[PDB]
């Protein structure tokens, strides 16, 4: 409706918990969800999610932050370099992937993993998904704001102050 209409994201990167917790307080985001997306199956859950990636829906101000700078963040709090896994959570629950609604978002999500591959700041190959976004299953409210609500509850994500490109 207007050129700084909020803006959309759907990234994946281990464990929902830890992943909303550290982007929700990030500068220009105005609201988080987790959920299951990027799969199969419709009306996904916790139990039964099949192929899904557990998975964070951003809504962000453009005028505040914007897609790539939301993107070095990611990459910064998750590994992308483990295949189906994240930390010591294993399945493809847990792939890194970041989920595209138009052409800008793709070719920025592109653009930024080959910045991260250049830098030689990470451990190895960006093995990062970059597919087009689909169905987004709300997860159920136990899952939501999980550790706004429990703060000492499980987590392996992190802000790794390292992987962080200088200039792009």
């Amino acid at each position: 409706r207007h050129m700084t209409s909020n803006q959309k994201a759907i990234l994946a990167g281990g464990c929902f918990w830890g992943l909303q917790d550290l982007i929700r307080n990030q500068p220009g985001v105005v609201s988080t969800r987790v959920g299951y997306s990027g799969g199969n199956i419709p009306n996904a859950t916790y139990r039964n999610h099949g192929t899904h990636a557990e998975a964070v829906e951003i809504i962000f101000d453009p005028t505040v932050t914007d897609y790539r700078t939301l993107l070095e963040f990611f990459f910064q709090i998750h590994d992308p370099t483990t295949k189906d896994r994240q930390g010591n959570d294993r399945g493809t629950s847990y792939r890194s992937a970041i989920f595209y609604f138009d052409e800008q978002q793709k070719r920025i999500a592109l653009d930024t993993i080959a910045d991260v591959e250049a830098s030689g700041l990470w451990p190895g190959k960006v093995v990062t998904e970059v597919s087009p976004a689909g169905d987004f299953w709300e997860a159920e409210p136990e899952h939501q704001d999980y550790l706004q609500r429990y703060p000492n509850g499980y987590t392996c994500h992190f802000v790794r102050p390292g992987w962080r490109l200088p200039r792009r």
